[PDB]
């Protein structure tokens, strides 16, 4: 299941944590941007779409699959005011 979320990023950032990445997974296997934790009160907490577990796809133009840790924190704290954050909901 894709969605997109639409986010205002706050002076905090997107507020969720990451955990993934090519040489960093995240689960054995896959390279995969997942999330970790939602910030209390931050933008994708108040939204209320993304949740622990959510794989990241997208963040604006930016691809998030098949990317190193360190590029996918690069993408998500360097991103336009207003962000659309495409992700996967997990079957399993």
């Amino acid at each position: 299941k894709i969605m997109e979320i639409k986010l205002i990023k706050g002076p905090k950032g997107l507020g969720f944590s990451i955990a993934g990445g090519v040489g960093n997974q995240h689960i054995p296997g896959d390279n995969s941007i997942y999330v970790t934790k939602i910030i209390e009160g931050g933008a994708a907490h108040k939204d209320g779409k993304l949740q622990i577990g959510d794989k990241l796809l997208a963040v604006n133009s930016v691809s998030l699959e098949e990317v190193t840790h360190e590029e996918a924190v690069t993408a998500l704290k360097n991103t336009s005011d207003f962000v659309y954050l495409k992700v996967a909901k997990p079957t399993s």
